[PDB]
């Protein structure tokens, strides 16, 4: 494995998770009214688990000899996803669209990392797989709410449970 | 008490609970969208408690000298209720209709067993009464969601609590 | 501080909390249907915390040399708020209107008590402040549900948590 | 069963429990001195369990198609017991007399409901029986304290345990 | 109900439970070897739950105006069962025979009490029913071990759980 | 990956787990006598974990765009294993034979799914691997009991622990 | 050590604890009125810990090759203490006298066993010492209540804690 | 704020709490007999919470640049209260008099500190307020026991709970 | 109070906390070697509590009618503190210098907010006071490590305890 | 006490415990079949508690100025017991013979240490006594399984409880 | 035993523990800087356990008919150790010297008490032994930190665990 | 896969873990002084997790048809690592060198096993991967302490947590 490339991938994914922890706060606060109370706890579940994803990526970055960038704006500019901005018309459907685009991008990032470390770096692969479980379940929550396609998921009992990444957490 | 008749009643009710544990899984997965997120945890609450009802009926069946049937298809064909099939147009209102018919039938089954063992078999009566509490509360949840008639119930804190049948559970 | 005036304020506020514990029960039971399941746990959260507010006001009343009135009808007639009556047309929006008027009055009562005991009676001030936190958060829940204005609150994990008044509770 | 009669009985008993939750607060605060510290926790135990009795009666009332009355004064005027007023000479013995009259009336109310729903409405019967256990134990506590007749009861570990009605509570 | 007769029944049953708590200790210690390790935890489960049965009968005896007899030998001589003596040849099969005779007698005692208080004394009936659940499950454990007839019971997780009588325990 | 083939494999394996949850109940109840008490908790451990396997397979099926079949008999007819029928001579050795054939088939099913999704679908692979851990340990328990070959496993502390699949459970 | 003598001492002390568990039940129920509520929890604390003393003595008896006697009346007749009979005039002071005589005898029994096994049988010595701690604290509770001599003890948080003998308990 | 003056106040109050932790031990041990068992747990509650007050004052003293005095006798000589000496005639009423004088002095000390840091040092003010809550509740317990004036307080569940100062404790 | 000014103050302080949560991660990772292991848990304690400070500021911002800025770079540019950059020579002493400058600035920010809302906005004042407690204790930890001045603080038991702000957290 | 002799005794006993932790693993894995499932948890209980014995001996060795030997083979060669080798014919009875010889030797080792430190080194004596309790109970388990002599012991609830040595453990 | 001599020894040792609880607070606060953070939790562990030693000595003093002295200065003047004064040059090494002298004196005090009550007063002996365990482990912590001699101890998980004296604590 | 080769690898790795559990005890005890207290808990964390690694390897060895060797010296001679001997000059830096060589060897062993079972034996691969996570984190702890290279790890909350291997543990 070319380890500088994996370090770029991992830093970009961790910037995606950190920015996501911010933008989801904003999105959570605008899920308002009767429809929004339905999706608020789900946004909060995804936001806390994603910040846990950041908390799991950083130790692996420093394991491989990389560092987080000096400036937090450099970090934000490195995000592998685009910013989950609040829509101009922040309806519940428009917000769900933004959240679904974010978790679809996140699934792709971690699929890319797993397809990079498969049979080559088992620790990073296992970590990217653990985050990929939770990003797939994030995408399913928001795609069932926005489109109605049944994907059989439930709401975590408490936000930030992160059942698949917890063994990388303290 | 004619104990073969009570054994038929109890086996038929346990087949109702086992099939219900399956069909409610299917119904749970199709409660989708913004309206469905409202009723999903309630379907899950009823599904887990009903499978707990099966888990409480089987020991009493073997107490009285009966057995579950050899083949699982024989068992399913013995269900005292009709199959809670997914409706052809699986809207939230049509699904609530199916769930309400299932829990109304279940209330009738356990009313029948209690009216059979009253003053005659106190253990089976107490057990049928404990399940009857939870089936009455299932019916009330779904009738408040479908019709709006206030029956004063809340959502269990965690699915499968089964507060009335727990003392028959392990 | 004129302590008979503070005792009137505190008794009137405790009658507001006790009556509110009753009327919110009624309002909780009529939050029915698909929209009402969304607001039921929020009504229950506010009802239990408000009865906890009564449970915190009574010890301070007897600290200052006051008593609850002999007759429970005298007590109800002393409520600093108006009765959160069930609306003639008990829709979800009309019920939210009633709940929001009740929690807006409650915020005003406890603002008045804090503006009375500020720098003068620190124990009563701290207690009125603790209740005022929870009444402000009640008002925000119901104003976000009724109007959509984002005020950034979540649902307590379990009803009656009363995180700000708990240190006055047993 | 004539269900309007059972609804009257159940509403009157729930008004008895709600008023009792108020009047026992007052009685608790006047159990003072060296003798009163002995009976205070017992008054608190009975007060919290009785308010739990109210919390268990209301869901059954709305199950059967009844409602709590619109006005809280109507409710108080419906109490099946007389008001546990603070005695004119509020000695420990006079207060125990009042508490014993209240719990003797409560035992009679729930005996009446059980004698009404026996073999006829098993859910309401089971609920009235669960409250009747705790009202019998309330009467025994206060009759042992006032007269010395041994009835073999202990103090609940924590107030409001309600071991017999808990399965109807949330 | 003739209450002196019910007091005799209840005192005799409580002597049965107290003596049983002793004799089961002895029987537990002689369940030795490879076969006995299988039945030891089951003997211990039944012994602790039976002593819990004594702990639940005594408060009801003093509720009804009765007392335990002055002398512990009078008490032992009042046991409604015969003494679960260690067999002359204390094999695992002979010990199981003794345990099964004891729990069959206990089922009969509590069936007799329930058939006495049915529709007449609901508190004592509920208590006798709760003990009767656990005595029926004791009989089933020992009859499955001695004869092999399937009655579908499992081993309690911890001895003395007493899931049916716990609400009468402190 | 041809996703309809993986959906067939996953539905067939989930029917195997659901039928197994039924048939193991029956097998559990006939593990009787002194020898059977030894294997009962082990049957119960495997039965509960297998029903947990069903509870983990269904969300992945609806993730991939599949559904459980409409009718529960269709589902049972799709089981990748043969029915763990009670043997004609239900001795402890014959029952162990049936249980060992069932868990050997289950190991083969999940080996097949893992050999299908390896390096191709990491979420389904991880899930099939988690179930495969527990099916390998089921096979080892029953092969040590039936043949005596040491495979170094212990009994789970509580049934249905499912230590490897729990992160897919709620 | 002459081990038959130590076995006599240990069997006599265990009969003292078993009879005490009975007689303290009776004494507990007659600690009535305002004064008795003060001493009831203390009687209950001593009763449960003493029955725990029986539960710790029996394993050591069977360790040393002894057995509990065949008949429970033989056992009661072997008690190293005299029977804590209910006094003819069962006042709170007379009951405290009886309880203090019982715990003074118990302190003497275990002092005798410790003075027997000192430097000779360390396991039995440690066990007799652990019971002797709790019997000394029982005597101090009852001597402070009856005479007022300060011995600095508090009430255990929950009855039957047995902090010194717990490591011999299961 | 003149910070040396606040440091004197805080050191004097912490010496009051440390000496109080000693003298309350002595007072606790002499609350003997039937009346004293009533007040013992209340003395223990106040003693442990007061030693917790010392544990909260010391970090704030070292925050502000002060130190505890070198010698423990200097410290004791700095106590803002007078020594809660055991009365010459240590009756329950005389001991309650001493305890009430101590907690009345403590309320005055912390009122003085709060009136010093109000709007000037918010951390010390909040800390002095938290201790002042618990000292007001100490005074109320002892004034209700000694005089009978109802102040509506209960006994903490466990000694040293310190619900208001706990957030300053470790 | 001019509420736009308080909203600026609160948004700037929340940007300080969010950036601090990032920069402290970086600082935590470079506290290396034998000296750094001493300060790592303290950096982690401060980092988690500061991110909790962000989690408490956002609900109050949306209460007062403000919002977090659309872009995360705008947010970072609004931080009331300067960026806790990793020093060019990242020794343990240089890192402690940076951490101490950050927590000294944070103490000043929250002193400014409290001096703004004192007697004017009690909810925001209480919140700013709760954060100010934890920022004062952060400054004391780092000033004791860097200079040796005794300020009497200990290490929180687990990172992110936030004992003073927890009642604002979920 | 000659402390080099006590250090030899303690090092030899700790080598006995460490080797025993290995050999019991092997013995545990060969307790197979229907008889072996009975004794497996008992072997596991003894193995974990014995490794806990090693964990308690090492701190006392370094207290007295001794060390564990440099090489792990030197350590194994110092074991005060002989190696609990797997028997050539590893039947359940032959394995029980080996386990009983090991725990009989262990009882003798710790009897020797206690007879060495009695009245001379109280810390080491107390530690050797705590291990001696658990070794006596190990011997009793295996002697009841192999010979049937009743010694009145039960199975620890969870392996490695070590109730007597836990206060020396971390 | 001459009990006045043992009472002197026990009162002097309890004054040593109480003064130590004060002086260790002071010593804890001056363990500053990078080296001091290493020893702070160890000082806190010893300080809390020593105050627990005081909490265990007082009940035994009042058991034997002794009392704590009337005045707290008399008590401090009775300390069996010398005052653990802050050194004139309070370096980490000088502070460790003071702490090691204090715990060496404490080991000698409790060795003296055990050598006094050996075979003569088993309760006091057991108590002095329990404190002597913890004082030996205190001495080992400080002697390993000051000199480097390996004595194999670890840091208690939480301060004031007091694993050996806890059974004397409430 | 050639299964005898994998059995050699797994037995050699389990001997590495068992010997490591011994040698780390020795290394832990010599991490003395002010610097050593910093690294002691980290040595203890690694030692307990490594012994947990042994506890996870043995069941997989007996799954695959292998056994631990008859003699514990044969086992030690099979260790895939070299013995982590105490250095001749046991400074903190020399001890860290030894620990880092041990965990670097362990990372290589488990990398070798994973590179052997990849896509071939998924259970053993998953197990070797779980141990490899914890061995990589062991190496990072010791390399950050010895060299200062930031690898972003923290100290486990309690020793032997083994977050990655726990699902293989009981
Ligand atoms: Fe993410
Ligand atoms: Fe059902
Ligand atoms: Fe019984
Ligand atoms: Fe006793
Ligand atoms: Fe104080
Ligand atoms: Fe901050
Ligand atoms: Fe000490
Ligand atoms: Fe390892």
């Amino acid at each position: 494995i070319d380890v500088e490339k994996l370090l770029e991938l991992l830093i970009k994914a961790a910037a995606a998770e950190f920015t996501t922890y911010y933008y989801y706060t904003i999105l959570r606060n605008h899920a308002t009214g009767l429809e929004g109370e339905a999706i608020k706890e789900i946004i909060e579940d995804a936001r806390l688990e994603d910040r846990n994803h950041f908390e799991a990526l950083v130790p692996r970055i420093y394991e491989l000899g990389g560092e987080l960038p000096r400036d937090i704006r450099e970090f934000a500019d490195l995000a592998s996803c685009r910013d989950a901005y609040l829509p101009e018309e922040p309806t519940i459907e428009n917000i769900l669209k933004v959240l679904l685009e974010a978790e679809r991008c996140a699934v792709g990032v971690y699929t890319e990392i797993c397809n990079y470390t498969f049979g080559k770096d088992p620790r990073t692969y296992d970590l990217a797989l653990a985050i990929l479980h939770e990003e797939i379940e994030h995408e399913a929550w928001f795609e069932e709410l926005l489109t109605g396609k049944p994907s059989g998921h439930f709401r975590r009992g408490k936000p930030g449970e992160s059942p698949y990444v917890s063994k990388f957490l303290k």
